[PDB]
């Protein structure tokens, strides 16, 4: 069972850089995310590998 | 959210024109937004009113 949860609460318990790490960006690019409540969604795999996505409005 | 479904099923539900103007957008960019399976969902709110947003991996 994977788990999925926000972006924000991935970085609440690991800390900026680690999730940055874990995502391939650079640790400003969470801090932006978080502050901007960007809707980001974090798939955590049971090894501890993770996913990311975002809901973006449509139209832009 | 009452609501929510994929753009094509909204456009099958609705119809082009409606799900067009639900959005403010021309119809041609539904059709084409359709067309080419983007993975766009509709939301209805209990008060009616309407909005959409698009899944995309984070990051891009
Ligand atoms: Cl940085
Ligand atoms: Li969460």
């Amino acid at each position: 069972m994977e788990q999925r949860i926000t972006l924000k609460d991935y970085a609440m318990r690991f800390g900026q850089t680690k999730t940055a790490k874990d995502l391939g960006v650079y640790p400003s690019s969470i801090n932006q995310a978080i502050h901007a409540g960007r809707k980001i969604f974090l798939t955590i795999n049971a090894d501890g590998s993770v996913y990311a996505e975002e809901v973006k409005p449509f139209p832009s």
